[PDB]
DNA sequence: CGTA
């Protein structure tokens, strides 16, 4: 009947867990939880933060040392886990999962942050193509998808508090939004606007001029589904009282047989 | 030549383990100024008061494993002052004021204001009272240097980050203002009359790499009186000193 | 992400 899947990008892993990451974790009680920046050597990580009760558990690290990195804990057995698109120079960073959970495929992604580079933000759309390939792929095979992460692109002016001040800053450029909108426009919905049409929703605050007490913030953490696969979905939430990391996390709720 | 090192040590038991004592020796300085002791200086080791070549002097607070400075010296001073005669400012472990007959030496760990707003308050009324004293000693006719931490970055150059810190303490526009008063009554900010480049930092937040990334503050500062300027060979900082929060600075007069 |  119902599952609940929750995606955090969490801004490190062990510094979520001293915060207690454990604690909320097993308050909230995904069936599945998608996580972004562990960046942390899996492998020597605490126990119990790789053994969960009534988990399985999924690292995927960079090959950076301290960098990016995801995660997911299931409930579900998966009867796959794929960790790439099939294309070295992003499988590379410790960005991607793709597990079949039979109903739908789930996409785990920690998309690229564009701020840092010329190079960076080429890094950033080119990953998006990749993906949009690779889905677009899945997806015309006959099989549903769930994508959930960090797109690091604010959609509609609606998905950021200050619009007009960060046009030219990565993250709202006119390019970064027109993948979005085709993104859409290749089949897939914004799950939260589904539900939820008002200003104000965001998922990530700058740590500085104090932004989240502010909420001064972006909706940078998405869970699209296909067109076809709408219909399972009941709920599309923010966690916004979530506190450890510049993100807060998001649910999504399906109901399925 | 007379070498001056102001350190604050964030703990001189913590310091001590790192060969703050082997630093010590292997960088003798005619007067060591230590502010941060945060201890009990009966319950510091006989080889930590007690060092070879040195008189050392203790100013601990009132208060347990808080504040507190120290001053080693080869030559011993011909009087030791621990207070400007206001109670509250006096019982913190915060002044020295040492006599060196050519020169007084200030010693002063200056508060920090980021707690609350008291605290911020009492820091803006011990810069007041040690203005008064200093220009006191100073119009006496005094030689005077002043070493320690000022708990402020005085200008955008003497910090990483001056836009976010800009409402915290530490660089308020009233603690900033006080900065240029306090030099505009006719003292001297040594550093700055050898080095102008930015990047130029004594404490670093421990979170976040900041030291290894250099994301830091200039908040201990070595000054002197506009008469005297003249003497002052060089002051530097020692950026590459470890063991606290704070590097070491160096002070070298001639006479 | 470094201001605690
Ligand atoms: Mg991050
Ligand atoms: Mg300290």
């Amino acid at each position: 009947a119902v599952l609940k899947i929750i995606s955090w990008n969490v801004n490190g892993l062990r510094a979520v867990h001293r915060k207690g990451f454990l604690k909320w974790f097993m308050e909230e009680k995904p069936d599945i939880l998608c996580l972004q920046e562990i960046k942390a050597a899996p492998e020597q990580l605490p126990r119990k933060l790789r053994h969960v009760e009534g988990y399985r558990s999924f690292f995927t690290p960079a090959e950076r040392k301290g960098y990016s990195g995801v995660a997911m804990y299931t409930k579900v057995p998966p009867s796959s886990l794929r960790e790439g698109f099939g294309v070295e120079r992003f499988d590379t960073e410790g960005r991607i999962q793709i597990a079949d959970f039979d109903d739908f495929l789930l996409y785990n992604i920690y998309f690229p942050n564009g701020k840092m580079s010329e190079e960076r933000l080429k890094y950033k759309l080119e990953f998006y193509d990749a993906f949009l390939e690779d889905v677009n792929r899945e997806r015309d095979s006959g099989r549903n998808v769930i994508i959930c992460g960090d797109f690091n692109t604010a959609h509609r002016e609606i998905d950021l508090a200050r619009p007009k001040e960060n046009s030219n800053v990565s993250g709202f450029l006119p390019v970064e939004r027109a993948w979005i909108d085709k993104f859409i426009e290749n089949g897939y919905v914004d799950t939260f606007r589904m539900f939820n049409s008002d200003p104000g929703q965001y998922t990530w605050w700058s740590y500085r001029t104090r932004a989240r007490e502010r909420n001064v913030g972006w909706r940078l953490d998405y869970f699209f589904v296909n067109e076809e696969f709408k219909g399972k979905v009941k709920r599309s939430w923010i966690l916004s009282d979530v506190m450890g990391s510049d993100h807060c996390p998001i649910g999504l709720e399906i109901e399925l047989l």
